[PDB]
């Protein structure tokens, strides 16, 4: 399900925003915030850590101006709810969720940019996590 960049951070019940990137490479032990069948926001712990090492990152920027740094492998949680790549998000040109009631806005520019080390936590329950700009990520 992609990955994410270091500088990607996840917000945390056990401390905050932190790097995913430094969650996986250091094994760290964490809660994350994450909605229901309902879409309730809940929290729930990590259950493992996966370090892809390399893949080709794309930059995601957005009409506000937030940035973003992800594979075109990794789904994020769509207006609706769907779980599609970040590549079929720009050509639908469809928006984002958001947990702060923000408004949705799809991305305004996208480019190559290489192969960054990125990385993607595991969770039992449901593969997905918040962001620090409100988004939802999904494995």
């Amino acid at each position: 399900g992609g990955a994410l960049s270091y500088e990607t951070e996840i917000l945390t019940v056990e401390y905050g925003l932190l790097p995913i990137g430094k969650i996986v490479e250091k094994r760290i032990e964490c809660t994350v915030y994450s909605v229901d069948n309902n879409g309730n926001i809940y929290t729930q712990p990590v259950a493992q850590w996966h370090d892809r090492g390399e893949q080709e990152v794309f930059e995601y920027c957005l009409e506000d101006g937030s940035l973003i740094r992800a594979t075109k492998d990794h789904k994020f949680m769509t207006v609706d709810g769907q779980m599609l790549p970040i590549d079929e998000i720009f050509e639908r040109e469809l928006d984002l969720m958001r947990v702060d009631n923000l408004p949705n806005i799809k991305i305004a520019t996208r480019k190559y940019l290489g192969k960054q080390n990125v990385y993607d936590i595991g969770v039992e329950r449901d593969h997905n996590f918040a962001l620090k700009n409100g988004f939802i990520a999904s494995n």
